[PDB]
């Protein structure tokens, strides 16, 4: 998926 926010702000390819 595609965060824009945390939690996804780690090194996490959802981190888009």
């Amino acid at each position: 998926g595609c965060c824009s926010r945390p939690p996804c702000i780690a090194n996490n390819p959802d981190l888009c």
